[PDB]
């Protein structure tokens, strides 16, 4: 069994406790929210973003959002190349608009749905040496597996709607919002959760399962100029298969294959055919075998897997073309882009495709020894060892060529245009493109090796248990071996299991980002120019614009330490327990001058801290009390998070720059965080059951710290005289930023769950499911943008119903 010291740092979620949480999108990161160890994105959950299919993004006691490790069924699911992209915020212009973007796609690179999960593994605190790659939190999520008894079966639907969602937007934007020019404002939309299962057995050794789950959400986007109605799209895919194989021997043999693409459907705004889809996901294939020999247990794997982030645009070719001006109207452009009232431009197609994959091939090794007592105490020991081979790609699949500045000849010389038989950049008697740009078609490519292998020993004298453990990796991206100590202990202080203390100090160390490799090339485009319509193209030259490149880099750790301590106290178990984390040498961004030309680089610069008081109340046993049963379950925490100006490893270094702030002027990198700061909250569950009439009634409230807007000054407050802050220090001579805050009130959440079950045919049942999510639909401020100019405030959604039918069997 695991050491006590272990679990007191880590949850366990069982598929019957996820079904008794009531939930939106069912999705991983969602199943956190009742974890006081973790936060959310400001923006995360946003009544102007329904219709909208990501995982949200959490970060564990105040680390990096992209310094997680995700896995599905204990291998890793994390997108290693550009994971923290905007800082996790969303982008008007999502990336692949522009012909020279990294595509991002967040980080986890396989979006499951929270069905098709068994059991969820969620650790925070004391963390095992058994799991590296990570600075933050680990957030393991096991897959459903074949029973060999029965042949089980589900079919679930599942919907919701605007009808039915109650919204909250700031006015200032409720103009532009309800319009539906802009892509996240999405005021009308629809839904739709499809789910299948079946599990099968073959023999009384050998069964499979398959499962299958679509989510997909339309919604619709409206063109001013362009005069059209385009529906954007969200889709995500789960296709699940897995067997075993009992052998002869009494050893296992599992293998899984899964897919699971996810797309996003977008439009380039007022662009004829300006379409484009982005393509997230991949596959896998494990095989898996355990052996169960007399000294313990020995579980070897090998696995590969498929990831790629694409952009595809509707075509591979774009124009800016003049609807009409002073002396000129076409009598070819039907359309426009503009709406100026004396001259229209009409732009039209799009940048082609490209994409970032990884192509991996996995072999790991896991021991669990059996107990062993010498020189007078229990030694549980485990081992193992891992080694990935990977291979990442960046490419432009094909040419993409843009117009150049135009022409658009009147006057004396007014009809004079004369194209040739094939030219996308003429229109004959009208317009011509006099330089034109060409995107080429590129590719870059990165292939490595990482490695890893720990050792670790819980041993116990009765009363205590002290567990030191080792994890070593080496990546030869960055060519650093590091080496991780990790330690936790335990004691009970007189035998019952009534009063323990635990504690334990620990080092994380994060795997790959890359982007800056991805990146290399990025940007080239070769300009070509003519005189006339009918001279051939001249004078090719290459540009790269902003060049990006790799630098010789630490890895990034974090430090923690932790105490803490259970009591029994009734029939109720209190545990509260602080922990501490130093999160350092974190990436960020620096320009670099190489030859007189210039390069983005990532350096180690970002720093983090984090610390969280926190407490927990369960009862031992439901309370019978009588013609129901009910369940309950108390969290809370207090939360001081820290922070440079680096905010992510794209961010450039503004901790020397000089800012108001809170009353008196300070160096803007001693500033409070302001995202992943949110200083208290607390939440209660509680599950009901009424097995007289089948029905489930489930709640949970929470109240929690308000939010605390800023907005800043449009203009910078210069200073030796021109604030009365200038003399905190008077010897300063420059401009300083100052930071308006506006401190929001503390609000309540409350959410219901409701589930009735219904038998149709002896073994199978028919199950309503309705999920009231904001149920009092009360306003809450998350999020707050903008300068002082122009302060614009987002809400938490409000009341939203969501309605499911299942059918078992
Ligand atoms: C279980 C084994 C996997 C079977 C899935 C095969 C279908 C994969 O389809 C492919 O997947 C990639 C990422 O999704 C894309 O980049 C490819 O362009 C796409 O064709
Ligand atoms: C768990 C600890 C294992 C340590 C292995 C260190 C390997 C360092 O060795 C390097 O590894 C590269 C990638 O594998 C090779 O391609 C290089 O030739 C070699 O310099
Ligand atoms: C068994 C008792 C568990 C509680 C451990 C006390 C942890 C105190 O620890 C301290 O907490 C301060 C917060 O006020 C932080 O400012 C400091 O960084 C930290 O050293
Ligand atoms: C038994 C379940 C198998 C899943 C069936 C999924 C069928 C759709 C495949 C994607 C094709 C696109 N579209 C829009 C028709 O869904
Ligand atoms: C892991 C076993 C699942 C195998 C399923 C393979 C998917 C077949 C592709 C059908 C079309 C899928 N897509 C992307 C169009 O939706």
């Amino acid at each position: 069994s695991t050491p006590t010291s272990q679990s007191m740092g880590m949850q366990i979620i069982n598929a019957e406790q996820i079904k008794k949480m009531p939930t939106g999108n069912g999705s991983v990161t969602e199943l956190l929210k009742n974890n006081p160890n973790v936060q959310f994105s400001n923006t995360a959950s946003s009544s102007n973003i329904p219709g909208e299919l990501a995982p949200e993004n959490v970060s564990f006691h105040g680390e990096k959002f992209y310094n997680n490790n995700f896995m599905v069924d204990g291998l890793s699911n994390n997108n290693n190349i550009n994971p923290g992209a905007n800082n996790g915020e969303l982008n008007q212009q999502p990336d692949g608009y522009s012909p020279a973007d990294l595509p991002a796609g967040g980080p986890q690179s396989f979006w499951i749905n929270s069905e098709l999960i068994e059991s969820l593994e969620v650790f925070d605190s004391n963390i095992s040496a058994k799991y590296g790659d990570f600075t933050g939190g680990v957030v393991d999520a096991k897959t459903m597996d074949p029973k060999l008894d029965k042949s089980s079966g589900k079919i679930s639907y599942r919907t919701t709607r605007d009808s039915w969602t109650k919204y909250h937007i700031s006015e200032v934007i409720s103009e532009e919002f309800y319009s539906g020019t802009n892509l996240y404002y999405q005021p009308k939309f629809k839904k739709h959760f499809y789910s299948a299962t079946f599990n099968q057995p073959l023999s009384d050794k050998a069964g499979f399962i398959f499962a299958y789950n679509r989510q997909q959400s339309d919604i619709p986007y409206y063109h001013e100029y362009l005069q059209q109605w385009d529906d954007q799209e969200r889709i995500n895919e789960t296709y699940l298969l897995k067997g075993t194989y009992l052998t002869d021997s009494g050893d296992i043999i599992r293998m899984t294959g899964m897919y699971s693409p996810h797309e996003s459907k977008f439009y380039k705004k007022d662009v004829k055919n300006g379409g484009f889809t982005n393509s997230g996901g991949g596959y896998r294939f494990n095989m898996e075998w355990e052996h169960n020999a007399s000294w313990g247990k020995m579980t070897s794997l090998a696995g590969y897997q498929y990831t790629e982030d694409k952009t595809e645009h509707e075509a591979d070719s774009y124009q800016t073309w003049r609807r009409f001006s002073s002396g000129f109207v076409s009598n070819v452009i039907d359309w426009s882009s503009s709406g100026g009232a004396n001259g229209q431009n009409s732009n039209i197609g799009g940048y082609g495709s490209f994409a970032t994959n990884t192509s991996s091939f996995s072999l790991k090794q896991d021991y669990e020894l059996n107990p062993v007592s010498w020189y007078g105490i229990n030694h549980q020991i485990d081992f193992g060892w891992e080694t990935d081979f990977y291979t990442s790609r960046y490419r432009r699949f094909s040419d993409v060529y843009t117009g150049g500045v135009l022409v658009v000849p009147t006057g004396a010389s007014a009809g004079s245009v004369v194209c040739q038989s094939g030219d996308e950049l003429c229109i004959p008697g009208e317009q011509y493109s006099r330089t034109r740009i060409l995107y080429p078609e590129r590719n870059v490519q990165v292939s490595n090796v990482n490695y890893a292998a720990y050792l670790q020993n819980s041993m116990s004298y009765g009363r205590l248990e002290v567990t030191p453990g080792v994890r070593v990796s080496y990546d030869d991206f960055l060519e650093n071996l590091n080496i991780a100590p990790r330690f936790s202990a335990s004691y009970d202080v007189f035998g019952d299991r009534s009063t323990r203390l635990f504690g334990g100090a620990n080092r994380y160390y994060a795997g790959n980002i890359l982007a800056y490799k991805m990146r290399q090339g990025i940007g080239s485009n070769i300009q070509e120019s003519r005189i006339s319509p009918t001279a051939p193209w001249t004078t090719p030259t290459l540009r790269t614009g902003t060049n990006y490149n790799v630098s010789d880099l630490n890895t990034p750790y974090s430090d923690e330490l932790s105490l803490g301590l259970s009591q029994r106290v009734m029939s109720t178990v209190w545990t509260a327990k602080w922990v501490n984390r130093q999160g350092k040498e974190q990436f960020g961004r620096e320009t670099t001058t190489i030859d007189g030309q210039s390069y983005r680089v990532m350096n180690n610069k970002g720093h983090t801290e984090g610390n969280t008081f926190s407490l927990e109340v369960e009862p031992i046993s439901p309370h019978r009390f009588s013609f129901a049963e009910v369940n309950w379950k108390l969290g809370a925490s207090v939360t001081k998070n820290k922070s440079n100006s680096i905010y992510y490893y794209d961010s450039a270094n503004q901790d020397e720059q000089r800012v108001i702030f809170d009353d008196k002027l300070m160096y803007r990198g001693d500033i409070d965080a302001m995202n992943f700061n949110t200083p208290w909250r607390a939440f209660l569950n509680v599950n009901t059951y009424f097995p007289a009439v089948r029905l489930s009634w489930d709640q949970r409230v929470g109240y929690t710290a308000g939010y605390k807007g800023y907005t800043t000054s449009s203009i910078q407050v210069q200073c030796p005289g021109g604030s009365s802050a200038c003399n905190g220090d008077p010897s300063f001579v420059g401009g300083a930023t100052e930071y308006f805050p506006t401190q929001y009130d503390d609000f309540i959440s409350y959410d219901w769950r409701f589930s009735y079950s219904q038998p149709v045919y002896k073994t199978q049942t028919l199950d309503i499911t309705l999920d009231v999510l904001n149920v009092l639909d009360n306003v809450v401020e998350t999020n707050q943008t903008g300068t002082s100019n122009k302060p614009i405030v987002i809400y938490k959604p409000g009341r939203q119903f969501w309605l499911g039918v299942a059918y078992t069997w």
